[PDB]
DNA sequence: CAATCGTGGGAGACTGGTCTCCCTGCAGAT
DNA sequence: ATCTGCAGGGTCTGGTTCCAGACC
DNA sequence: CACGATTG
């Protein structure tokens, strides 16, 4: 029936997905707020939860979320970032009904035949165009990837398959 | 009169004030998990849903937390874990209707004249077992101080004094 | 606005300065 | 079960008993 | 991935 695949970055994504075949894909609120005197993104916490209070997605949906795994070169705002939004995203699904299911990202680009790429991000926006074409339109930006993987976890745990 | 003191990391806890004086604080529910092939705490978002939806403070009732302020020389799963523990609670206390005001440790240590000790937690306990003389049992531990933080914490948003 | 690049970084409270503040993760001692 | 000491750290998944190769 | 930056 319905399936919830999440993104949870700065510029990630919600998808929801329909039994009867249809989908939705919401970019990830976010607000520009003040730290050490610089200005930084941040997930918007209000917004995401009056977002999950308005899907037609009933309690008990899954929701699959990509595990956070900071790359030890990465610096620790990197890590504290990448940490925040996992944690805030996770209560967000279940404390709006939602039971949560962490997928590693290896798992959903090893089931959709996108291992090591050249251009990865392009590719899943391919797929995830052909996966659901009617968010063809919303796929055409390269910033627009982070839909792609939004939807590319729903599809994974919805089992859709390439053609 | 109601008020919230929400201490967000692993050993941390959450304190509530109700208008007639008592208080109650509950040590952060976690849960043993693997990564890496060895054991963690990381924090239980559904017990904490749970105990948030539990509580008789009634909803825009504020909830004071602790702004994570990671040191710099800290390593890069300490930003990880105070990021990812601050998003589950941040996220937790809005969806249950709490209205989030971060507070810096400096401000609520400053309230207390806490600020620049030796055995700052032991401070710590030993303040709290004065403006909750009641919690003093549940303070006589060293891993109490946690407790201790969050009682200071809702102490600090509540206005209370030292006698 | 949308994209590309290179490196991995504190933050906060009372006209920049100064100063003080949190942990995690793992081992070892009782 | 409680405390202390000290340095600041990847994690995961197919494939086993430890690796190889991959990923944000 | 994040964070500052600079590119049309
Ligand atoms: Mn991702
Ligand atoms: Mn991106
Ligand atoms: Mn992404
Ligand atoms: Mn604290
Ligand atoms: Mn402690
Ligand atoms: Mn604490």
């Amino acid at each position: 029936g319905w399936v919830i695949g999440v993104d949870p970055d700065i510029g990630g994504a919600i998808a929801v997905l329909s039994p009867d075949g249809s989908s939705q894909v919401f970019d990830n609120p976010f607000v520009h707020i003040v730290v050490s005197e610089v200005i930084r993104k941040r997930l918007d916490t209000k917004s995401i939860i009056q977002l999950l209070r308005g899907l037609d997605a009933p309690p008990g949906t899954t929701a699959y979320i990509e595990k956070s795994s900071p790359f030890p070169t990465d610096g620790k705002q990197g890590w504290w970032s990448t940490g925040f939004s996992y944690g805030l995203w996770i209560a967000s699904l279940v404390a709006s009904g939602f039971s949560v299911v962490p997928i590693a990202s290896q798992t959903w680009k090893a089931y959709f035949g996108l291992m090591r790429s050249e251009t990865p991000a392009d590719d899943s926006r391919q797929a995830a165009s052909i996966l659901f074409p009617d968010k063809d339109q919303s796929l055409k930006l390269k910033k627009h990837h982070g839909r792609a993987e939004a939807l590319l976890l729903a599809a994974y745990g919805k089992g859709l398959v390439l053609p």
